[PDB]
């Protein structure tokens, strides 16, 4: 079959498509428009952008595809290096640091750090309830005060004190500042026009306020006892190889972790709010829930695990806004994907998850409406049609991590507060590599319940 592709510019081909502060949103336009695939070309780029799960059930075989990376993350390596996002699965730092850090996301590890997680939640539900009548919430800044804090506790045993800044951490300036470069570098076709410098040196500068932060974690630890993420890191030793992570590697994986550990998190828990006060009826039910489990001043493991509902509410979030909406793979050898489209060895796809979770083959006519009551039997999904975790081997280490958090924070909200959306709150998605709901604001009322 000959292949769909949109407008084409001369020789600029479809880079202009992506001349947008949303290029994820206009390749979910273009997808509407043109099915299951389409062939994007850019200057030095060519890939096919795959929404049907048909076809990604196919892309998903790790036997023919294997993760490869975009230009987007390609551009992030000058930020994570070759750290477990960034790498390929072919180079040797990705197995190597695979292994020695496996053991920090095991059940174990996870009931250690739940303690640190409601010390954290606790501090969000701390500031709602010291709110005055007049005041407001600025959810997604709130939700990275949360989730930056808890990867910096719990992975690294670093306070990273956002509840006491009333402006985000410059931590989280700086790295938004230098995603945003690398998402801008993708329509930046002459990069080398000495026109382009001030944001090379900007570039620069954001790579430092992040690095230094590295280097105070690294700091603390030697002059600190901990079996975390960093104990691991510095510590463990490949069974393959029998050698540690160089220190090189170490500084790649904590940037990673502080990324990776929180932005997509963040994005999960504005969502999920975002359509729990668009939908009362799922806020009610979710809030039912979260008070017939919650039964103590503070959850506990075992209680996080008996919230079901909250679980179907962060799925059915991650099902139409999931925050990483991407991931690319590359074709292992020649293959003829859907018996309908040859592929050659190299030949790059790009997994379009926002628009595989909007398949009515799958998901039946109501795509876009919000029902957590699709998620209540799970087996009944089929398989590689709800992929927010990614894929195969280069899936999301954290993902287990992500849901005890979000699960555990969004339960306490749940209990402790009645939510408005006092303002109509018009969807406003800002992307920055990850989705989040740019300016969503709410009103928290207490329900007046003490902690511990
Ligand atoms: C709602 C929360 C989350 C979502 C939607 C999420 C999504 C992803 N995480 C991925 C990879 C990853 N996620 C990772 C650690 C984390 N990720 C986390 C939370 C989330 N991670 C947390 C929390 C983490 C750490 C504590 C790492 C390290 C990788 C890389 C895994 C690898 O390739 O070995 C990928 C695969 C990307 C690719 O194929 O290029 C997706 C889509
Ligand atoms: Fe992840």
């Amino acid at each position: 079959k000959e292949m769909p592709q949109p407008k084409t510019f001369g020789e600029l081909k479809n880079l202009p498509l992506l001349n947008t502060d949303k290029p994820v949103q206009a390749l979910m336009k273009i997808a509407d428009e043109l099915g299951e695939i389409f062939k994007f070309e850019a200057p030095g780029l060519v890939t096919r952008y795959l929404s049907s799960q048909r076809l990604i059930k196919e892309a998903c075989d790790g036997s023919r595809f294997d993760k490869n990376l975009s230009q987007a993350l390609k551009f992030v390596r000058d930020i994570a290096g070759d750290g477990l996002v960034t790498s390929w699965t072919h180079e040797k730092n990705w197995k190597k640091a695979h292994n020695i850090l496996l053991p920090s996301f095991s059940q174990q590890a996870m009931k250690g750090y739940h303690a640190m997680m409601v010390d954290i939640a606790v501090q969000l539900v701390q500031k709602w309830e010291r709110l005055n009548a007049d005041e407001h919430i600025e959810v997604p800044g709130d939700m990275t005060r949360l989730t930056l804090d808890t990867i910096g506790l719990c992975g690294f045993n670093y306070r990273f004190n956002s509840f006491y800044r009333d402006q985000p951490h410059p931590f989280i300036t700086s790295m938004v500042r230098a995603l945003d470069e690398a998402m801008n570098k993708q329509q930046r076709a002459n990069p080398d026009d000495p026109a382009c410098d001030e944001n090379k040196r900007q570039f620069q500068e954001d790579i430092k306020v992040m690095n230094d932060l590295v280097d105070k974690i690294i700091a603390d630890r030697k002059a600190s006892q901990s079996d975390d993420l960093l104990t691991h890191m510095l510590n463990g030793k490949d069974p393959e190889t029998g050698e540690p992570l160089d220190d090189e590697n170490i500084r790649y994986q904590i940037i990673t972790f502080l990324i990776a550990g929180h932005v997509t998190t963040s994005g999960l828990l504005s969502f999920a709010l975002y359509f729990l006060v668009k939908n009362p009826y799922v806020l009610q039910k979710a809030a039912e829930e979260a008070a017939r489990v919650l039964v103590d001043p503070v959850p506990s493991y075992k209680q996080v695990k008996q919230l079901k509902y909250v679980g179907m509410v962060l799925n059915e979030a991650l099902r139409l806004w999931p925050t990483a909406p991407a991931f690319s793979l590359y074709a292992k050898e020649d293959t003829v994907l859907g018996g309908e489209y040859p592929l050659e060895k190299g030949d790059e796809l790009m997994v379009l998850i926002p628009q595989l979770h909007r398949d009515k083959t799958i998901w039946g006519d109501d795509v876009e409406e919000f029902r957590p009551e699709r998620f209540e039997n799970p087996s009944a999904i089929p398989q590689h049609a709800f992929k927010p975790f990614g894929n195969g081997q280069r899936a999301c280490i954290g993902q287990q991590f992500a849901l005890h958090e979000a699960t555990l924070v969004l339960s306490m909200m749940l209990k402790h507060f009645d939510f408005e959306d006092h303002t109509n709150y018009e969807l406003d998605i800002k992307e920055t590599l990850t989705l989040k709901p740019e300016g969503f604001v709410v009103k928290a009322k207490s329900k007046k319940i003490p902690l511990g």
